[PDB]
């Protein structure tokens, strides 16, 4: 009803075209491989699935996928709660990815993340 949009088209493509850079040029990112929760084991798979989706997902962004957890990650994807990393051991890579002041998603937002950027997943 009224006639200039709130966000452009071209306004939209430029807030991704950047997310797309640092994605392509600077993210190496780390899929934790723990479980904060005793799936049955339709459950777990139907969770590993979706992880190799969004593995996929960022790899067409030409992000870096890491077997391998250390200093160099910059996001770690989990499907553990994020919001409560304080309660865990020093030793655990989210308490390390927060101690380095590194990005933690949940599968949810990293599916948000990834519909925003225009990567259709179920293709």
């Amino acid at each position: 009803k009224n006639v200039e949009p709130r966000v452009t088209p071209k306004e939209l493509l430029e807030w991704q075209t950047n997310w797309k850079k640092i994605m392509k040029r600077d993210s190496r990112i780390y899929f934790d491989i723990t479980d904060d929760v005793e799936m049955n084991t339709y459950n777990k798979s139907k969770m590993d699935k979706r992880r190799d989706l969004l593995k996929r997902g960022f790899l067409t962004l030409g992000a870096q996928i890491t077997q391998f957890f250390d200093t160099t990650v910059t996001i770690v994807i989990t499907r553990r709660s994020v919001e409560n990393i304080y309660l865990l051991k020093d030793t655990d890579i989210l308490s390390r990815a927060k101690k380095n002041y590194m990005k933690v998603w949940s599968y949810e937002k990293a599916a948000r993340f990834l519909k925003n950027l225009d990567v259709d997943l179920d293709h």
